[PDB]
């Protein structure tokens, strides 16, 4: 049901035997294949998500300062330190400040002064490489029986554009072979995540970014780089000098974000809309129900008939006097001469007494006769396509 919902649905069918066929799947849009002698089947691509894509730069976007400290010499006895300069998490400055009797010192002039505080990043944000390949496409084959619930689900796979060709098991059917292609979706680009919501921006951007910022490969989390770009340093004085941080520059990085695709995800993983080009083969799949009796009994069409948005009609039936039975269903002319449309759904089966059994149609143009049914009642409904 849910590809004869769909607006965007495309029909195929092999013109040869055993041959390969090929269908190009799309979000939000599904493809019925058809076969003589093989179920029809509904393909549609649900998921396109980056698994685990490599982390290009961690930014801190908000950090704090602690234990601050300053040192200072004398004019005329060199540059001061202290060893904590020589601490990757601290931001650290040298500068001149004037000195004295005041303060001292034998001389007045400029004197050499150092401060550092220990940086501590307490949010940040990370942009991402994805990679074509390594990408994950999921795809639903559901087939096309109409059978109901209301246990059903359509095969699931999940390929890359790196993995072979698949062999999907469908229950009661067999086994439909595919192979897939993300046949054109760009990757001089990077995906910007700030917490839980991602965008996808230029690089060189990203990479120009002025705020405090980490190798991909880190864990440590403290040894950023340029972290003067969220401090700053006051005028110094003979002996102290102060050391602020800038505030969080989440509110900046946000009302500046607008205007670049914003791209959804979830648990952490990246999500987009891909395009796919795949072919398909049939010859390991069967038509399930095969060898069982035609339904000798009668039907009550549950409800009103219904007409698709494809030129096909959905009827629903119920059984009656038999086992789980196959359907005698056939759509002729007015004078039941010949045989005229065809069934989407195959083999049309019956499970149980009382079991709403859809079955999609696609009646000729014009009239015809939709006999459904044995020799009691064979069920003659009569049909106008427009």
């Amino acid at each position: 049901m849910r590809c004869i919902g769909m607006s965007n649905r495309d029909f195929v069918e092999g013109v040869s035997g055993g041959s390969w066929v090929d269908i190009v799947l799309e979000h939000g849009s599904c493809v019925t294949t058809m076969a003589k002698n093989k179920p029809t089947l509904d393909f549609e691509l649900i998921k396109t998500e980056a698994k685990q894509p490599a982390t290009l730069r961690k930014y801190c976007i908000e950090a704090k300062l602690t234990n601050t400290t300053t040192e200072s010499r004398c004019p005329t006895q060199g540059e001061p330190s202290l060893n904590e300069e020589q601490d990757k998490r601290f931001v650290c400055k040298h500068s001149m400040v004037d000195r004295g009797w005041g303060n001292g010192c034998g001389l007045f002039g400029k004197g050499g002064i150092v401060t550092c505080a220990m940086f501590r990043c307490k949010k940040n944000m990370e942009g991402k490489v994805v990679q074509p390949e390594n990408l994950e496409y999921t795809i639903v084959i559901t087939p096309h029986s109409g059978e109901e619930h209301a246990g059903k689900h359509g095969k699931e796979i999940k390929i890359t554009p790196q993995s072979s060709i698949t062999e999907a098991e469908l229950t009661g059917y067999g086994t439909v072979t595919m192979e897939c292609s993300p046949r054109t979706l760009d990757f001089e680009m990077v995906l910007l995540q700030m917490e839980n919501k991602a965008w996808l921006v230029h690089r060189q951007w990203f990479l120009d970014l002025p705020l405090p910022w980490l190798p991909g490969a880190d864990t440590q989390g403290s040894n950023w780089i340029q972290k003067e770009t969220l401090v700053t340093f006051k005028n110094p004085h003979a002996k102290k000098q102060d050391v602020v941080v800038l505030g969080s520059q989440e509110g900046a990085m946000h009302t500046a974000l607008t205007g670049a695709t914003e791209i959804q995800m979830s648990s952490g993983n990246l999500l987009f809309t891909g395009h796919l080009k795949c072919r398909l083969r049939m010859d390991k799949l069967q038509l399930k129900g095969m060898s069982y009796s035609m339904c000798t009994g009668k039907f009550k069409v549950v409800k009103e008939i219904a007409e698709t948005q494809h030129g096909t009609i959905v009827i629903r039936v119920q059984y009656g006097d038999g086992s789980p039975c196959k359907i005698p269903f056939e759509i002729m002319d007015l004078e039941k001469r010949h045989v005229l449309g065809r069934l989407i759904t195959v083999n049309p089966i019956v499970t149980e007494k009382d079991s709403p059994v859809n079955i999609e149609a696609e009646p000729p143009f014009g009239d015809s006769y939709i006999i459904i049914g044995v020799e009691p009642g064979q069920l003659k409904l009569n049909w106008f396509k427009k």
